[PDB]
């Protein structure tokens, strides 16, 4: 095989882990690490960090400085890992610069922290992995095995999902 | 009406290393549960996956009978978006057997399994079965392996028994 | 085979789990239970569930509450599932009580939730159950894979251990 | 001075399904590394524990000399605490085989493992070590089978094959 995979990492409830110190839930290395160490994979995969902020603490400012990241990328296959918070926020402000027009941009992370038992992520990555390589060029989030449209979605807090507006 | 959320994959499941699991009496591996459904259960899907178990025999006893019933299994299927769990070491034979088949024209048709069983530690299985279903919603209609990350030709591909990995076959 | 176990569950880190709703861990279903079903016992084990509080939360009442329930077990081996913040405090409590004098009564618990990766939860509790059966009568805390002494340990919440003083 | 944490116990590993883990090449299980390494290596330990790693050989492949050379290795322990981890379907064989060493007369030795290997998802493992760590600190000098959160004398212990579990032999 497939086309050059990069693949960019926010922060979320994907990566979040249980530190002593703060004796609870912080966000820690990149859960999509985790996974592709173990997906054997065929073709070329590059992970960059972007940021371990709580997605709700990104504005416009760090919105613009993630898509001048993306646009680094001479990749046109392209998984951003995130948290759901503000996940349509990052994905309609990418959807509307006509500099990524001709990539394939997929945004992703899990409900469950990879680390805790029973989560999404693992299945979400694999998920995301395949749509970053087979859809048209756009911007997409990718979530409860299905694709969404960022402009048509919205972040459902208190149900714990995206869903058509 | 109420928006209801269409089901368009259906899975089958014809055992492998994917759903291998220990078992006391036999000292080992057996083929267990299919392992496809224990991701499914927690991925929070939108919609819903119909996963239908066709067939847990060791690679050794399995035969063309089988097969057969895959393929009726998956063409007398109202979806036309499929996965079918399987093992490695023939997925191949079976791959290129259902590409046959003119039922399954108007279908995408995805074969996925895992090199590591999913119950065992540091299994390929979950990111196998995230992939393999975005390829059976994705892909045209045929028949394909999705593994590695990737997406195989049934007729340009093997299995490297030795690495377990699939390779394609170079034309020359 | 051995005599018979009785388990209490008072909550804490040790039976965290991720909820979406809290957008975090709550404490959730006790992990010994997760922990007893895999370990294949010979003996005689039955589980009650105490509390789901926060120890932060305990009150003298509740340690009292707590001293009476272990006091209504006929076995002479119990073990309390409870959180590390105030484990001290219940343990010197129990130990005073002469109505428990016969008794082997051990507190555990988790510095990691049971439900996050690389938890010290399933070690912690094979270890507490032999403690439980194997020690004099007496209120242990069995812990970093050994025993303390209430009466001469405290919690430091800094470094996420009990320690002698 | 400042307070040193004394490491009392010592661990030897000799294999068994405790340590089983799935390789390609096998298509199947081998003995891995030392499953109590793993569960160790995250238990915040306050002491610390030597694992010194004595054999992985297959239980068809091991032999007298095998256990011989574990009697010298548990007896030449600085430590009168000693775990010892190995397979199940010979467990009483070596525990009688050491319970009969006056080398061993002031130590605790404990044997243990595991039904299921660690690396397969509801493994007895984690809890058989930490169970089996507190038996070989708590209990008097002896040999002992540490499984099924109990103590067995291996001079009055069988193992269920059928089963996967020890049993007593009873007193006639
Ligand atoms: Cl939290
Ligand atoms: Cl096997």
């Amino acid at each position: 095989s497939p086309s050059p995979l990069r693949i960019f990492t926010a922060g979320g409830t994907i990566d979040q882990d249980y530190r002593l110190e703060e004796n609870g839930l912080v966000v820690g290395d990149p859960f999509v690490a985790e996974v592709l160490k173990t997906a054997r994979l065929a073709g070329a995969v590059s992970i960059v960090a972007l940021s371990r902020k709580d997605s709700l603490d990104f504005t416009e400012a760090d919105r613009e400085a993630i898509g001048r990241a993306v646009g680094q990328a001479v990749e046109d296959h392209i998984l951003l890992t995130h948290g759901t918070d503000t996940m349509v926020e990052t994905a309609r402000y990418l959807g509307g610069l006509p500099e990524l027009a001709g990539k394939t941009v997929v945004l992703s992370g899990a409900m469950v922290p990879g680390r805790v038992g029973g989560s999404d992520a693992a299945f979400n990555i694999g998920f995301a992995c395949a749509a970053a390589l087979m859809l048209a060029p756009g911007v997409y989030i990718a979530m409860h095995g299905k694709v969404f449209d960022p402009a048509k979605t919205r972040k459902n807090r208190g149900l714990g999902r995206f869903e058509p507006i």
